[PDB]
């Protein structure tokens, strides 16, 4: 483990995850209304998930070496069966909570695979000039899931109560800032250009990683938007 | 790229599934209701994972060796992780057409995962002779599915609008008649007998491709019976 | 195929999950309930992916080899692809006998997808006391569903009728009993301490898929609890 100076990054992204997964799942033992327990069986899972995919990498099972650049490039795979799962989580929650139509749902998901499927085809791409055309194809869906976001969502939110549309507006804002990041994170780490060094980048995730699921958690499991309006 | 004969098709495929995944996502930006916005998701999603899947067949990296009958044979497995997505979505595309139950559609997309599964085990199996007891499950599978179409469906439609039940009986043979020469060429290419050589082979699913699902859609889009009944 | 003393257990589930299937497509012919259909579509599948998984296991594509210990040992991958799908579909039959609302089930399938990813990173594992860190994190996702099943879905199917809760209780039951001897097999068998031999190992886990899925099966859908309430 500690022959790699980014295990402990990995160790403290392990650590935050649990702790996530275990502070949701204390909080939402005492609920019943119906919708409620929908954003905490949603939100509880994003963390659980990220947990173990944190403990592959940490135990060196999600990691693999790729040649490219004539040369033997450690690739952290699991990543991206982390994200292949809790991406469209969070987009659900954010989904649910503005009460989307179903076509539109199935449109983010569908783009988000597509984002995260061609995201993982250029981090094992061996021809080295090929990988930045798939990061374009992923950043291309990733700026569908983005206008969406923005003009299709917002103006729904605003025709519901005021208290779901103010922490809908809050998480939008959190998610798109966020998320544009890793595209960045990616183009100049190790992936791709290799300006940044692997032991940087890990931190780089690992703070997006925990910001944009337990932050995230955080804010909509204290709203009183996932409730019902109720007497 | 060029250095494999196969590569024109796999361009032209790539080209034509990119227009049309283009073409569907403009057509649908002027769409409100809620009924057509699904069949525009899911249909506009059916070629955007095709064309990615094709464009890795193109640049190398969806295809693989498997040694059987003493030699190594390219055997292009991204095919079957487009199908694994597409094929179930076009059935879901007729499903709601006809408002199926819940029951018949897990039904139709467990038979044809089994379908699409079955049919990656055979094409990456190394006893030749066993390659072809997959093929014969496969296409089990297949006639479930054509069965269901035919003798399930049908009758559902007739008792929905005209509109519904027009679109839906050309959608149905389009589909019966293409879904059922894939089996066909599998047995006969290079997965198979290999009696066609694998360029010619690579023409034809970049034909039935194109047209099960382009060709599909374009049909399906342009009826009104995605629209529900309004003043 | 026969070089390996397990097949003859290999070759037996083969044939029992494939008789299972027939029986239970050619029972749901005559039905029409849109509840019941739902129910047979869910029950059917099972046996049926289980078929398939259990042939690749014969025929030998399941199987890979992990050194651990010092020693290649044999892995049945398949075991893992077969449960990945079939497992939540048993929870499901139950879940929907008791109308369970979608953020319990949503929970349910996300523990069962948990448990059955992190069971098959543990059995591929290659640092053998890591093997074990693997096994303790999946038997907690499986606690967890067995607490679901008996303090959230129990108390709802009392105030059901009658037929749907003497039904679920006894599929509940043998539910925890059966699925609570799968950890202990791993443990003891060939992926864990090494103390049962394989040939036993496959035995073993064979009586358990059969009366889990089969056995499961015949009792639900012989029950008048899967059709809804008809003069
Ligand atoms: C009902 O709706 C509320 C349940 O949602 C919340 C239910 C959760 C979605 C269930 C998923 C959690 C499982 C219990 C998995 C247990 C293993 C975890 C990875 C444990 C990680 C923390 C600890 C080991 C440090
Ligand atoms: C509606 C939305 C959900 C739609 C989703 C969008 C999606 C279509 C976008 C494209 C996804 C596609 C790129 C997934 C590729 C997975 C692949 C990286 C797995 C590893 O295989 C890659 C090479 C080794 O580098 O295999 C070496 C050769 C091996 C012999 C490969 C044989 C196994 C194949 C991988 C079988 C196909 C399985 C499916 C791809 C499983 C789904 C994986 C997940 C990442 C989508
Ligand atoms: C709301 O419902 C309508 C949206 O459906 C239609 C929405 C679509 C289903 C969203 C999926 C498309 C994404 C925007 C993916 C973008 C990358 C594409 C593969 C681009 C391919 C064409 C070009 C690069 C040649
Ligand atoms: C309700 C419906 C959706 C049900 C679906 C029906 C389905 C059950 C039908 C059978 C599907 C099954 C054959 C899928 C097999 C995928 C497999 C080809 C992936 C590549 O692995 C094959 C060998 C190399 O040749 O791995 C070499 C050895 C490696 C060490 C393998 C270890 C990884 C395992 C593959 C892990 C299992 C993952 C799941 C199969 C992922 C789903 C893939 C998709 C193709 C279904
Ligand atoms: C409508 O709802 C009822 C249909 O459910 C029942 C429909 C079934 C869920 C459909 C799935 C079965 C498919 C027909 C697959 C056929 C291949 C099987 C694996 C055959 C195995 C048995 C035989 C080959 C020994
Ligand atoms: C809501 C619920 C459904 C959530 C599900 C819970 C889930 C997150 C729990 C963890 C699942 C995770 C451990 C799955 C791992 C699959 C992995 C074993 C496949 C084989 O790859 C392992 C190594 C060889 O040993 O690959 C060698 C290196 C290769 C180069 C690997 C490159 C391919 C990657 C495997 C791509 C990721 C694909 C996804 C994991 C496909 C889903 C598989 C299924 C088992 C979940
Ligand atoms: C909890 C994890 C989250 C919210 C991860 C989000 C990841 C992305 C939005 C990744 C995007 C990428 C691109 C847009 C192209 C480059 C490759 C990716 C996958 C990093
Ligand atoms: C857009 C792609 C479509 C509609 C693909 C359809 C593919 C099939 C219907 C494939 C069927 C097969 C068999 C029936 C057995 C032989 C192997 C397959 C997978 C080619
Ligand atoms: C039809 C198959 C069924 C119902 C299989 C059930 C399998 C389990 C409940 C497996 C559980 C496991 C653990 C709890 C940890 C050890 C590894 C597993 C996957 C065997
Ligand atoms: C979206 C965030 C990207 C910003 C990356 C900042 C990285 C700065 C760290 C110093 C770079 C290390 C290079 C010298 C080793
Ligand atoms: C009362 C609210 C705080 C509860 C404690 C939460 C502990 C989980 C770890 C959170 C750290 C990461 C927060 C986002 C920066
Ligand atoms: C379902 C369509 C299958 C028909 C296949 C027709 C192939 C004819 C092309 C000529 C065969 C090439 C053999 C000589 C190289
Ligand atoms: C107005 C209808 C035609 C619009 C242009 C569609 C261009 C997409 C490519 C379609 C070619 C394949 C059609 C099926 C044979
Ligand atoms: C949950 C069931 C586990 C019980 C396992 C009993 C196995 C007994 C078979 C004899 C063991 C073989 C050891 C000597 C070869
Ligand atoms: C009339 C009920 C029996 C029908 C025959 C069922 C044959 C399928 C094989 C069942 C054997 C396994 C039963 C569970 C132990
Ligand atoms: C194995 C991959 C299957 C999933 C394909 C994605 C489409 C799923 C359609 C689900 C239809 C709704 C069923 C109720
Ligand atoms: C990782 C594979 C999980 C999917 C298994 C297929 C069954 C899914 C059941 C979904 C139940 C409906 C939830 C609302
Ligand atoms: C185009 C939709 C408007 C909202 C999206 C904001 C774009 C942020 C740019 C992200 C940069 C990634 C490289
Ligand atoms: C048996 C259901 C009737 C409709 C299915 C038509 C069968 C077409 C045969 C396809 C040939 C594939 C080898
Ligand atoms: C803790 C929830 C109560 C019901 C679960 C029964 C636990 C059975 C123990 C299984 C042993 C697996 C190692
Ligand atoms: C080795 C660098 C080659 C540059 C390729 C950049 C491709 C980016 C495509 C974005 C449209
Ligand atoms: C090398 C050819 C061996 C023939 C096997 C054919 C199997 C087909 C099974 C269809 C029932
Ligand atoms: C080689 C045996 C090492 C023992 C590790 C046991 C780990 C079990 C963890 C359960 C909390
Ligand atoms: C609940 C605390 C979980 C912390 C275990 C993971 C941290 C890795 C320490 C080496
Ligand atoms: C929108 C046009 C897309 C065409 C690019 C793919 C064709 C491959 C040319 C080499
Ligand atoms: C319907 C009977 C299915 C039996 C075939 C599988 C058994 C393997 C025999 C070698
Ligand atoms: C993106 C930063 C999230 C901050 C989490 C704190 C939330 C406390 C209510
Ligand atoms: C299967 C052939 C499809 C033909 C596509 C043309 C549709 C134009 C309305
Ligand atoms: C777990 C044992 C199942 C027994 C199956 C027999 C059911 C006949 C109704
Ligand atoms: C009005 C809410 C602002 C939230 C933006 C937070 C950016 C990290
Ligand atoms: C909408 C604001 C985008 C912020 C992008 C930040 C990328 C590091
Ligand atoms: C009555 C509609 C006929 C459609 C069949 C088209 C076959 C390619
Ligand atoms: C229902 C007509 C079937 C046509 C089969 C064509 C196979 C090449
Ligand atoms: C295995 C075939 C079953 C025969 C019919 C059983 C009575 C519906
Ligand atoms: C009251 C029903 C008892 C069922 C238990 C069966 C255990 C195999
Ligand atoms: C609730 C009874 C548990 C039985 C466990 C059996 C494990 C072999």
């Amino acid at each position: 483990i500690t022959g790699r100076p980014e295990w402990i990054w990995l160790a403290l992204g392990t650590a935050l995850m649990g702790l996530g997964t275990l502070y949701f799942l204390v909080k939402g033992m005492g609920v019943s209304d119906p919708d409620a327990k929908k954003f905490y069986a949603i939100t509880t899972l994003v963390p659980a998930i990220a947990f173990t995919m944190y403990l592959s990498m940490l135990l060196g099972y999600g990691l693999t070496m790729v040649p490219f650049g004539g040369e033997q490039n450690p690739i952290y795979w699991a990543r991206y069966a982390d994200w292949l799962f809790t991406t469209p989580l969070l987009l659900l929650d954010l989904a649910l909570l503005v009460d989307a139509d179903q076509g539109t749902i199935l449109a983010l998901v569908g783009a988000d695979g597509i984002m995260i499927g061609t995201g993982l085809v250029g981090a094992l791409t061996k021809v080295y000039s090929y990988r930045f055309v798939w990061w374009a194809i992923s950043t291309a869906a990733m700026l569908y899931i983005l206008y969406v976001l923005f003009f299709g969502f917002t103006s729904k939110a605003e025709s519901m109560r005021p208290e779901v549309a103010s922490t809908f507006k809050v998480l939008r804002n959190v998610t798109v800032v966020l998320w544009s990041a890793y595209p960045v994170v990616w183009l100049i780490g190790s992936e791709g250009a290799g300006i940044v060094p692997l032991n940087i980048e890990t931190l780089l995730f690992m703070v997006l990683d925990v910001s944009a699921k337990v932050g995230f958690g955080l804010i909509l499991l204290r709203s009183r938007a996932i409730f019902g309006e109720a007497e």
